[PDB]
């Protein structure tokens, strides 16, 4: 996946960013079976005060997670995954769940490219990976936080 | 909704950001009935010169509004809403409409979370809000301008 | 289109940003026929270390292209266009294709506004361009780099 994570500048320490990235990655792998290394978490920082809720300028606590997924999973699974992101990002970032917004968008795998390659359909990641070139597999394997 | 608003650094003062956020929020509230506090406007600033049109580097005037919505509204209404965003942001930002781009993306409400809670179907925002806890209601209430 | 291009701060010089924007623009016009000036490339820079892959903090090389398109094109065409972006951004940015991610999202043209106007359906950009104003056409034609 690509998870775009919109946070205020300096709200998350580097270690908190790492914990939030791990929380999202583990949740995605845990519920979908996709390999760790396909989960991209891309932090987008902006100065505090760039978020407005109902026209009211916010402090730095809002977190918006925009997850970009392949089509093909059930509404039930996507609900479980969104809830798990809310719960686990809240713990990892020490931010109340009321600050956390999570939207999932989906596209056909045929118009999605990770690491320069088109993605397979959900659940087919194992044989897709095994058929990648040796150097591609090796590069991908470096991106696993156990 | 979440309205991602891509603008050049320094092109909007704090009051202009507030005015643009209110223009978008009031448009969405007025045309959809959704509660004031559910409209997030999230300003994403980048240095001027990071926008290219037809390969030509731009100054700092372009505004791209990426609105992320629940599925369920009519094409008629979404068109009214996009037009009203163009008209009212042009006034609020003192920018000519030729500089304004507005795209709406839609997702099933079942994979959309505001304030840590899954959204209802559009017209059902009152009863959704009333089944919410007292503390959750109170926190949302604080996010209503004026 | 709008192509949101997520890169690390200082990985692309002003010259490389221009070259990447032209590569993306030329790919889109070449395969879709849409005029040059409707291709927006919007660079989003963040500090290196803000990207994680599999939980591992990355350096500054990842490039994510999020393309926002009208509905209406074939899966074949979208696949050719995504591959061409990978290939041509790899050349323009001097970056291995393994670093390049490209996702296309699509919406009805009826909820998409470029230059303050609603877009036509794919393939009908000529008639759409012909039917508004002289000032608008002039402004769009300033946004054409062919070199």
């Amino acid at each position: 996946p690509v998870y775009m994570v919109y946070v205020s500048q300096d709200r998350l320490t580097p270690s908190a960013k790492h914990a939030v990235a791990k929380a999202i990655t583990d949740a995605h792998r845990g519920l979908t079976g996709t390999q760790h290394f396909l989960a991209q978490v891309n932090f987008q920082e902006q100065p505090a005060g760039n978020v407005f809720l109902g026209g009211v300028q916010q402090g730095g606590d809002t977190i918006f997670v925009h997850g970009l997924h392949r089509e093909g999973r059930s509404a039930d699974l996507k609900g479980q995954l969104a809830q798990r992101i809310v719960d686990d990002v809240s713990v990892a970032a020490e931010i109340d769940r009321k600050h956390i917004w999570v939207y999932f968008g989906e596209m056909p795998a045929q118009q999605m490219v990770d690491y320069g390659r088109f993605l397979p359909q959900p659940g087919h990641e194992g044989e897709w990976f095994d058929n990648l070139s040796s150097d591609e597999r090796a590069f991908m394997e470096t991106n696993v936080d156990v």
